[PDB]
């Protein structure tokens, strides 16, 4: 069950994405922001509008991308429709893995314009997901652990509802760089 396509997946919990695959060579603006909070927010918002490209070309792309970057990681190494891949968002600074949850398809890199080399259909979690710190803590990794996508911080009553996300007045002061200070 579900490993071979979830029979009737909820589009209200999982959103169907059709993303253009970029090569790092062509990627304009090779990062979302300076802080993990920003990049996860930029990930979700640009995925819907199609203003985000997906890098799933090679591995040499990634060391040439700007941190924090957001990879598209399967929630399970299983759980995939025929053509669609069920995934979720994870942002990472050093590229250190601490809960890949499966395979990484692509990197989310903003699309200003550029020739796609491939296209990918992935299903992104609208809610119930993310691991920008470490599910297994990366085995005493001690990372920043910032699953707080700027406004949609799911530890303060917020239920991770980025639908109609107006995080304008969430900018206290130090909302720049993973190293706020």
């Amino acid at each position: 069950a579900m490993e071979s396509l979830v029979p009737g997946f909820n589009e209200k919990t999982h959103v169907q994405l059709s993303l253009p695959v970029l090569q790092v060579r062509d990627v304009l603006v090779r990062g979302f922001g300076d802080s993990v909070e920003e990049v996860l927010s930029e990930a979700r918002q640009h995925l819907k509008d199609g203003t985000c490209g997906l890098v799933e070309v090679e591995k040499g792309v990634l060391p040439q991308l700007e941190q924090p970057y957001v990879f598209i990681k399967r929630s399970d190494a299983r759980t995939a429709p025929h053509g669609h891949v069920m995934v979720e968002l994870v942002a990472e600074l050093e590229g250190i893995q601490y809960g890949r949850s499966g395979e990484t398809l692509g990197v989310l890199v903003p699309h200003v314009g550029e020739i796609p080399v491939a296209y990918r259909k992935v299903l992104l979690r609208k809610n119930g997901n993310k691991g920008a710190g470490g599910h297994s803590y990366g085995a005493d990794l001690k990372s920043f652990d910032l699953g707080d996508e700027l406004g949609t911080d799911p530890y303060e009553d917020f239920q991770e509802n980025w639908n109609t996300k107006h995080s304008s007045g969430v900018t206290r002061e130090l909302m720049r760089e993973l190293n706020g200070g």
